[PDB]
């Protein structure tokens, strides 16, 4: 699909992301334009061999099943292809706890620099929520 700015962010407040688990609601909407550029069909493999999956930019190496990742943990226990479709209604149970493991957003790379030390509080702005 193709989400407009105000139209692909209000979905986090329908999934318990507003002020969830130590991160504020706004801290989130920013990286989205920084991970797949508001699109769920944007994916790539890596120089390390782990294939990424969706707007979320996840690797088949530590989190899901693509089967081409042997010794892959897959603690999520759901097909990697289970997130990329237009419907993402079940797509966050993993990204939800990916931070509870104690290292936070560190899994995400772009935010640590692209959204870190920024006016992240300035992306979620301009939309009613
Ligand atoms: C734009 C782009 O291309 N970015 C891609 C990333 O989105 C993508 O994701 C990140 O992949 C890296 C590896 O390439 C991954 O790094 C490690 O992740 C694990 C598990 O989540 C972390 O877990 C820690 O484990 C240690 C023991 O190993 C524990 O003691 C600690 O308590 C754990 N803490 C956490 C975070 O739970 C590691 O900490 C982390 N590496 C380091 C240096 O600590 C990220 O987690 C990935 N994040 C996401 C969102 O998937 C990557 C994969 O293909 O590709 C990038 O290109």
């Amino acid at each position: 699909k193709v989400f407009g700015r105000c139209e692909l962010a209000a979905a986090m407040k329908r999934h318990g992301l507003d002020n969830y688990r130590g991160y504020s609601l706004g801290n989130w909407v920013c990286a989205a334009k920084f991970e797949s550029n508001f699109n769920t069909q944007a994916t790539n493999r890596n120089t390390d061999g782990s294939t990424d999956y969706g707007i979320l930019q996840i690797n088949s190496r530590w989190w899901c099943n693509d089967g081409r990742t042997p010794g892959s943990r897959n603690l999520c226990n759901i097909p990697c292809s289970a997130l990329l479709s237009s419907d993402i209604t079940a797509s966050v149970n993993c990204a939800k706890k990916i931070v509870s493991d104690g290292n936070g957003m560190n899994a995400w790379v772009a935010w640590r620099n692209r959204c870190k030390g920024t006016d992240v509080q300035a992306w979620i702005r301009g939309c009613r929520l």
